[PDB]
């Protein structure tokens, strides 16, 4: 069963690749740090969590400090930002007296956190787009149950009054958990289309993380179906854009929550397979979880998915990420895969040009095996996560080994 993509148009990756942020955890020598290594890869763009009960710590008294300055180092370096505002502060929780989690209970008056996104809109005006909450279909983030009338009556209270401070500025919804699956059965994207919410124009964007790069298990790697599904359901609803606004995979030891250990070779392979496949799908924007390891104050698992570690180090995921771009240049357009003979079963298979001309082959199985090339006498095979660079010649064709991580074929 092999699955060929081809893109639906050019991908620059400086418009198309961001990643996650967590600078707010950091000082200021230590996340321009990361903002070197992010630049050096060619990228601009990347989202930031805020937490309501971090930034409002009474009702109408604010910690802005530390945003403030960050923003204006962002600003500064020339970075485009997406920033969420999720939780709720303590004076204004639905949470009982009682619960451990006060700030992962909506507001009791979304009006008032609409006034928060606006203020901060306001004294922000450097901010490229503003995300409204976070995984509202994950009991974590919205208790005691996902509600969409009432996730739906935030939205629209939030863009009114982003749009009245600046009615051209991007309003983006939550990124939904996994392809917006909800507990009760439903899907929170299916939930608020029969609400109509749709009308308030906001962009649409999904956490898609399954446990392996095509899917959740060996035997059915349906990432790419699912994903085309939903895409193609948001096109079909009148969505400005569609952004994945989180995905990506922790080099954790353990214990396992949730997801399998890896490591950090793990992280490596399939982050680059999962992002040949999303830059081939109808996403406007993705953008990586996450720049930066973190430190204790993060879960055990999302201490590791960075691509740089505590020091602002490339982990090897850096490394792999920083030659695949390099291989790629920084614009490709869809393009046809060379002609094949024998390409093992289950094998990915997506092509495109480089600015040069040149075509690039993107390929892998979980089989490994062969494939001939029955067309080519020349082409250069590059395995990111290795850095090998292999010149293959043949006077009646070639045969190109195929692995079960990610080959870039580059030829005329
Ligand atoms: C960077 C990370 O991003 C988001 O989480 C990602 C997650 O990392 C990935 C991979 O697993 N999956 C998708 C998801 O989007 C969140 O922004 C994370 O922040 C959280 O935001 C919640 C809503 O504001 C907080 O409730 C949450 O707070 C933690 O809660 C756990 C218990 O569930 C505590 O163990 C932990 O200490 C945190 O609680 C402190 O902070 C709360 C928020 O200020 C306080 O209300 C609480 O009293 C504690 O001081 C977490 O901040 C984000 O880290
Ligand atoms: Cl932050
Ligand atoms: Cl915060
Ligand atoms: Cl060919």
């Amino acid at each position: 069963e092999i699955q060929v993509l081809k893109a639906p148009r050019a991908v620059v990756w400086k418009d198309f690749l961001g990643v996650n942020a967590q600078f707010l955890w950091f000082s200021p020598e230590r996340y321009n740090k990361q903002i070197d290594r992010l630049q050096d890869l060619g990228l601009e763009w990347v989202r930031l969590d805020l937490h309501w009960d971090r930034l409002e710590t009474a009702e109408d008294q604010y910690q802005l400090a530390s945003l403030d300055q960050l923003v204006k180092d962002l600003e500064a370096r020339q970075l485009k930002s997406v920033f969420y505002l999720v939780g709720s502060a303590r004076f204004i929780t639905t949470a009982p007296f009682y619960s451990p989690f006060q700030d992962q209970y909506p507001p009791r008056d979304p009006e008032v956190f609409a006034r928060r996104m606006a203020m901060l809109s306001q004294r922000y005006p450097s901010v490229a787009a503003w995300q409204v909450w976070n995984e509202p279909n994950l009991i974590g983030f919205w208790r005691p149950k996902a509600d969409p009338e009432g996730y739906a009556k935030l939205l629209q209270a939030s863009t009114i009054a982003l749009r009245m401070v600046d009615p051209e500025k991007p309003v983006v919804s939550a990124g939904m958990a996994f392809f917006s699956e909800m507990p009760d059965g439903r899907t929170m994207f299916d939930a608020l289309g029969h609400l109509g919410v749709e009308s308030l124009g906001t962009i649409a964007t999904y956490h898609p993380y399954t446990q392996l790069p095509e899917g959740n298990y060996p035997w059915n790697l349906d990432f790419v179906s699912h994903a085309n599904q939903i895409n193609r359901a948001l096109r079909n609803a009148g969505v400005p854009a569609i952004w994945s606004t989180e995905w990506g995979w922790s080099a954790y030891k353990g214990p396992k929550e949730l997801q399998d250990i890896i490591g950090v070779e793990g992280q490596a392979d399939y982050v680059l397979r999962r992002l040949a496949l999303m830059s081939a799908l109808d996403y406007d924007r993705i953008f990586l979880f996450t720049l930066s390891d973190l430190d204790q104050r993060a879960s055990v698992r999302d201490r590791d998915y960075g691509l740089l570690d505590l020091d602002a180090n490339p982990k090897p995921v850096y490394l792999a990420l920083q030659r695949f771009l390099k291989v790629t240049g920084p614009k490709l357009r869809p393009a046809d895969p060379p002609v094949t003979e024998d390409l093992p079963d289950g094998s990915f298979s997506i092509g495109w040009t480089r600015e040069d001309g040149r075509n690039v082959w993107l390929f892998w199985s979980a089989r490994g095996g062969n494939v001939r090339l029955p067309k080519l006498k020349e082409a250069t095979l590059h395995d990111p996560l290795s850095g090998k660079v292999t010149p293959l010649s043949g006077s009646d064709g070639l045969e190109v080994p195929v692995k079960s991580s990610l080959q870039m074929l580059v030829w005329e």
